[PDB]
C-alpha cells in the first residue's frame, strides 16, 4: 500500500523573496550571529523580534528558515528517507492573506503555476493544494478558482481562518465555498492566526513556541469550523468537502459539548434555530469533513477515528515545521514517525485501516489512483 | 453502587444579594417581560446587556436565574429525580475574584461556612469544594485554607484560571498550591474568563451562548493547565492533585501535540528545559490530574479514560447551568443523562469501570464517609 502525506509545506523562492522584503509580520530577516535566516510568522514572535533588533545579545526571533522550505530536492529526499511515496504539498501560512487587493490575483496565479511545475518534476509522486487571493474582490477569487482547477496536479485549495477578512462564517464567502465545491476541490483548512497573545500570560516567552503552536493553532481551527457550522455553511453548501488540520484541532473532543450547548441554548431553541431535522455536527463529521492524522498520539487519533471514521482520516507530517533538534535534519524525522506510530498503535500494523489512513484514503478522495496505476 | 456528582454548583442567597447590588459584570437584573431575573456573568454577554438596557425590544441578556441556583431543596430534588446519591457542591464562577482585597477574606469565610451548614442539612449526601479569597494577600489566602480544611464536609478547593490575577504559572501562587496540597485538599480547576470575545467574530451574537460555553470554557482550562505544566508547578508541588473541569477541557486530545511541540522546541531544548528524565504530560495526567466526565460523548470520554485511566474519571452534571429548554425543569435533565449515557457507551453498563466513574472513584479519592 502507498503512503501519502497530505499535510506538507513549501515556500517557493519567489515567495521567500516577498517575505525578505516585508517590514511587518510575516517577514524573513537575517541576523549577523545566525547562519540561517529567521522566519517570523506569528503575532506571538513580535516581542522577541523587537528585542532582537534593539539588542544583539537577545535570542534569535521566530524560527530558522531552513533550506527545507524552498528546496524541492530536499522535499523528495525527506519523502524517500521517511517512507513516503506521494506528497500533496501546499503553500504554508500565511498564504496570500497579507497581499494588497490589486496585486493578489497576479501573484496567486504565478505561485500556483509554480507549484504545478514543481509537481511536474516528479510525475505521480507530487500533487498540490492551491492558495487563493482572498484579499481581492470575490470575482477575482472565483476566476482564480477556475484557473487552479485546470492546473495539472492540483487536487484542492488550502485556506486560513480569516476568509475575506471576517472569518469563515462571513456570508460573502459562501460563493467562494460554492465555486470550490462545484469544482470538486477539497478545501484544506489550516491555522495561522492563533489566539490573542494575552491568553498565554506574562511568562509566555519562557515556554518557546509551545503554547501558540500546541494550543493556539488547533483552537483557532476549532473556532473557525464551529463558526462555519453554526452559520449553516455545511447546509448551504451541501457538496462542500473539508480537510481539517491537526485532526480537526480539538473538534472530535468537543463535538458532544457543542451538541449539548446547542440543544440547551434557550435563545436558539426559542427562535427556531434548533429544528428536529437539524443535521448534527456528528453527521457533518461523517459526511463533509475529513481529518488529517497530525495528532501525535493514538489517543487523539482514536477520538478522530470515532468521529469521522477510519475512511476519513489522512496521514500527514507537517514537514518542514518540526525538524529534529539534535539529530540529522536529513535523516528520519521524529515528527513524522510519531504520527505513523499513532496509526499503528490505534488500528494495528498491516491492517486495512492502517493502509487507508496511511495513504489509501487520500488516493481515493483525491483521485491519485489513475496517476498511480499509470 | 453510589452515584456521585462532583461538578455541581450553587449561589448562596446572600451571594445573590451582592449580585443585584453590582453595577458591572457579574450582575443580576430583573427585566419587565420576565419576572425570573437575569444572571449575567460573562464578558460575552456584555453587548447584549447594553442592547437590553437601551432598547426594550432587544433580547433578554445572560441566562435565567432559576430557583435551582439558590435553593438547596431544588438541589436535592434534582438529585432524587436524576438518580444522584451524593453531590460535591461548589460556588459557581466567578467566585470571589471581583471582590476588593479588604472585604474578600471575611466574605469567603462567611460563604464557606454557609456551604458547610448546607451540607449538614443532608448528612452523607452533601460535601463541598471551598472557594478562596484570591484577590486578598497570599497570607490571608493561606489562613482561609487552614480554616476550610477544618470545616465539616469540605473536600477540596474550587478555583478559577486567573489565580492572583496573573494566571496559574504565577510564582507567587506557588505557596498557595503548597498549602492546598499539604492540607490534602483536591483542587477543582474551573473556567470562567474564556477567551477574548473578538475570536468569535462579528456574528457571535447570532449563536447564543454556544461558542463561549462550548469552546471558550474548555480552551481556557487547557491553556491554564498547560501554563502550570510548562512552569513546572506539578514538579514543584509533587503532592498536588487537581480535578479538571470538562474532562480537562481539550487536554486529553492535545497532550500528544503538546509533547511533540516541547521535544521539538529549539529554544527549550538548547536552554536545557527538556532533560531526559523530564516528567511528561502523560505522566502528570496519570499521577496528579483527575478528570470530570462532563464531556457529553463516549468519544471524548474514551480519550479522557485513555489519558488518565478509568480510576481517575469522575461523573458530573454541571447543574444548574443547563436546564431542559422545552421539557419539565422538575424532571430528569438531559444534560445529566447525556454524561451517564456516555459512560455506559464507553465502558458498558454494570461494569466495574462504570461504577468507578459514576461514583466510586469520587468516594475513594475524596473520602466520602
Ligand atoms: O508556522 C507554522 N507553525 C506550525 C505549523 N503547523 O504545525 O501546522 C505550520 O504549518 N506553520
Ligand atoms: O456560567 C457558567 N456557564 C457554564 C458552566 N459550566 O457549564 O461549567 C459554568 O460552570 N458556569
Ligand atoms: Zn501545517
Ligand atoms: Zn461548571
Amino acid at each position: 500500500p502507498v503512503v501519502v502525506d497530505i499535510h506538507t509545506h513549501m515556500y517557493p523562492p519567489s515567495y521567500i523573496a516577498m517575505l525578505e522584503k516585508r517590514q511587518t509580520i510575516p517577514l524573513v530577516r537575517t541576523f549577523p550571529q545566525a547562519d540561517e535566516p529567521r522566519l517570523i510568522l506569528l503575532s506571538s514572535e513580535l516581542a522577541a523580534l523587537d528585542a532582537a533588533l534593539a539588542d544583539p545579545a537577545a535570542k534569535l526571533p521566530g524560527r530558522p528558515l531552513s533550506t527545507h522550505f524552498a528546496s524541492l530536492a530536499q522535499k523528495m529526499h525527506f519523502m524517500d528517507t521517511n517512507g513516503i511515496r506521494v506528497s500533496v504539498i501546499s503553500l504554508a501560512n500565511p498564504w496570500f492573506d497579507f497581499l494588497a487587493p490589486d496585486e493578489a490575483p497576479g501573484i496567486a496565479d504565478a505561485v500556483n503555476a509554480e507549484f504545478s511545475d514543481m509537481c511536474a518534476q516528479h510525475v505521480g509522486r507530487l500533487f498540490f493544494f492551491a492558495a487563493l487571493p482572498l484579499s481581492a474582490p470575490v470575482d477575482a477569487v472565483k476566476a482564480s478558482i477556475e484557473r487552479v482547477k485546470n492546473l495539472k496536479y492540483c487536487r484542492g485549495i488550502i485556506l486560513g481562518t480569516s476568509g475575506l477578512g471576517k472569518g469563515l462564517d462571513d456570508p460573502h464567502l459562501l460563493p467562494v465555498f460554492e465555486a470550490v465545491a462545484d469544482a470538486k476541490l477539497l478545501v484544506f483548512l489550516h491555522p495561522h492566526y492563533g489566539l490573542p497573545n494575552e491568553v498565554y500570560g506574562p511568562r509566555s516567552e519562557e515556554y518557546g513556541h509551545v503554547l501558540p503552536l500546541a494550543l493556539g493553532f488547533p483552537m483557532e481551527t476549532t473556532i473557525a469550523v464551529a463558526r462555519m457550522y453554526m452559520a449553516g455553511v455545511f447546509d448551504h453548501v451541501r457538496n462542500l468537502q473539508m480537510l481539517l488540520a491537526h485532526s480537526g484541532g480539538t473538534l472530535p473532543f468537543l463535538a458532544g459539548r457543542i451538541e449539548s450547548c446547542i440543544v440547551h441554548d434557550g435563545h436558539l431553541v426559542k427562535t427556531g434555530k434548533v429544528p428536529k431535522d437539524r443535521r448534527t455536527i456528528w453527521t457533518v463529521l461523517k459526511e463533509q469533513i475529513y481529518l488529517d492524522a497530525v495528532i501525535y498520539s493514538e489517543v487523539g487519533l482514536q477520538a478522530a477515528i470515532a468521529s469521522s471514521g477510519a475512511d476519513r482520516l489522512m496521514f500527514g507530517t507537517d514537514h518542514p515545521f518540526f525538524p529534529p533538534i539534535e539529530e540529522d535534519v536529513q535523516g528520519p524525522w521524529d515528527s513524522s514517525r510519531l504520527n505513523a506510530q499513532a496509526v499503528i498503535k490505534a488500528v494495528g500494523e498491516g491492517s486495512s485501516d492502517a493502509a487507508a489512513v496511511m495513504g489509501l484514503n487520500a488516493v481515493r478522495v483525491l483521485s491519485l489512483k489513475a496517476e498511480l496505476e499509470h
